[PDB]
């Protein structure tokens, strides 16, 4: 479909033929190759072996020699702004 | 520094030396060039000139015209599904 804008004028892109549920994870806005805004409610995992706490604290299920090794953890504030930065060598008991 | 971890049992890597309040947007986990874990509140927004409405519509403020071209948007259902993908080509009147 086409939009027209105007100059100085604001607009509302409207997605096509959509109503917004509670079964939406994750609406993405694209122009090219630039990510113009994007929302997700739940948070990223790269798998079930792991789950990020309330706290932020990360769990990993059930540990393997491949989960060892150092992992980095930032916070950001509301506004921004990198809080923490804080790197956690983790060993595993073999 | 480091956290000791046991084959075949969980572990959760605590975030050193902080507690969890409601002015964190972002809390993020990676191992290496690999995202583990991530926890983002607020939406991603290039810019001020744009905002991500509870619908998920697209709203640019302020109109320009380097602000026309082709818009692709995609949502995804909870399980990560993707349940639509479009694109609305947003021509500006000067």
């Amino acid at each position: 479909g086409t939009v027209w804008g105007a100059l100085g004028h604001g607009i509302n892109l409207n997605i096509p033929n959509f109503q917004m549920t509670d079964d939406i994870d994750e609406v993405r806005w694209e122009r090219g190759s630039t990510l113009v805004a994007e929302f997700k409610r739940k948070p990223f995992l790269k798998s079930g072996a792991f789950e990020i706490l309330a706290n932020g604290d990360l769990k990993i299920k059930n540990l393997t020699r491949d989960d060892s090794g150092t992992y980095n953890v930032t916070v950001y504030s509301t506004n921004g702004t990198r809080i923490l930065d804080k790197a956690l060598d983790l060993r595993i008991l073999e």
